[PDB]
């Protein structure tokens, strides 16, 4: 018997505030880069890669991480993932002095653990607790806490910190930040012990009543996905746009203010602008989906718009108008953000019943490989040949993409799996 059940608006609401959490200490070292780097004594270069050492750890540690999924269940994911997100904020504030660098970047590393457990997770907390035509807009939801982290991780740090020059003043308004945070993600931590279930009482859908009849070895399930011809192009196309998105993220401060010289509080602005553009698209995302289930013909209008928006990003930046770049940038931040829940749901619908912990899990890595090589391809590139030709290199990998996506069939497992009621 198929039943949805209350709970499921907790877990999501639980889930996607401790993903914000975990968000947040993404970005927060990067909102206060000027200050970090006099309060540490370090170079950009570290602070920068407090940012980027989340990147590097999901490729290798997602498989083993995916791995505890089917063994110890949904549940243990989540547990871990807030509680080494608590662990990780809690060892931050035993880093207040000046020479005590190396704690923090356990910290970090602590969090970066901590990821793994979370971002590849909306596609399987969406799957077991919602039913049918919530299943889409479920994983945006959890998608649109995650980027409401760092819409909050980028206006909140730049007041608590004050760019005050003394070091022991400096030192207590960072930890304020710390126990705000350690206080946040340990509140958070209770609540995933109370009401965050394992699975609900009931299946809320025929597509999982029917996967767990079904549901041997890992190492299958992995060799199957790579079988699987849609599967493999949709990895490279997800990889191709959500690593254009991080590399979009991380370098667009450069590049605006290489353009507008001074002008790093309307900077910051429009990189805000993509964050909370992005929470619209990501939540639109879902629900269109959830009308429509169109998730082929969506997915390749959505991706040649995120094509477009580079293309006029490109050569409207170069004018000199400020007010575009909000639009675009707006713009493009609605469709590259709203194709990250697109893109796991598709995933789904093209692996049906592989776990959704897996599949939407190697997206998440053809994210991190691309957005870590188009993150150092495109700034040598700018630093070399200006920006304009960065940004065409992320247009000629998107047009790739384009052409692929193109080619990816509509083998909507999952929606059959529904249809036979």
């Amino acid at each position: 018997v198929i039943k949805v059940s209350r709970r499921r608006w907790a877990v999501v609401l639980v889930f996607s505030c401790y993903s914000m959490c975990n968000s947040f200490q993404w970005i927060q070292y990067g909102s206060i880069n000027n200050i970090f780097m006099h309060f540490y004594g370090v170079s950009a270069f570290a602070i920068d890669w407090l940012s980027m050492c989340y990147m590097l750890t999901y490729i290798p540690l997602l498989l083993p991480v995916a791995w505890l999924l089917e063994k110890f269940g949904l549940r243990t994911i989540a547990l871990t993932g807030s509680a080494l997100n608590c662990l990780g904020a809690w060892v931050k504030l035993g880093s207040l002095k000046p020479h005590l660098f190396p704690v923090t970047v356990v910290g970090q590393l602590i969090c970066s653990v901590a990821q793994v457990f979370i971002l590849g997770m909306p596609s399987r907390i969406a799957s077991v607790w919602f039913g049918a035509n919530e299943v889409s807009t479920a994983c945006s939801v959890a998608v649109f806490g995650n980027q409401l982290g760092i819409a909050i991780g980028f206006l909140v740090p730049p007041v608590l910190v004050p760019n005050i020059e003394d070091r022991d003043e400096l030192a207590y308004h960072i930890s304020i930040m710390f126990y705000i945070i350690g206080g946040v993600a340990t509140l958070l931590l209770i609540l995933v012990i109370i009401v965050f279930k394992e699975k609900p009482k009931y299946p809320p859908s025929r597509a999982q009543s029917l996967s767990y009849a079904l549901t041997a070895s890992y190492l299958g399930s992995i060799a199957r996905l790579f079988k699987n011809l849609n599967f493999v192009l949709l990895v490279i196309t997800y990889g191709l746009n959500a690593g254009a998105f991080y590399a979009l993220s991380t370098l667009l401060n450069r590049m605006v203010i290489w353009h507008y010289p001074g002008e790093e509080v309307n900077a910051g602005r429009i990189g805000l602008t993509i964050v909370i553009a992005g929470m619209l698209g990501a939540v639109i995302s879902g629900i269109w989906l959830d009308r429509s289930k169109t998730y082929k013909e969506t997915t390749l209008v959505v991706y040649i718009m995120t094509l477009v928006g580079m293309v006029v990003y490109t050569f409207t930046l170069n004018l000199g108008h400020l007010w575009v770049v909000f639009i675009t940038a707006g713009t493009m931040g609605f469709f590259m953000t709203g194709y990250l829940p697109l893109g796991f749901e598709f995933a789904v619908e093209l692996t049906y019943p592989e776990s959704e912990g897996i599949s939407s899990g190697l997206l998440n890595i053809s994210a991190q490989v691309f957005g870590i090589i188009f993150t150092i391809s495109q700034g040598q590139i700018i630093d070399n040949y200006g920006t304009k030709p960065g940004n065409i290199f992320l247009c000629v990998f998107l047009t790739l993409g384009a052409a692929l996506t193109a080619f990816i069939k509509a083998d909507l497992r999952r929606q059959k799996a529904n249809k036979e009621t």
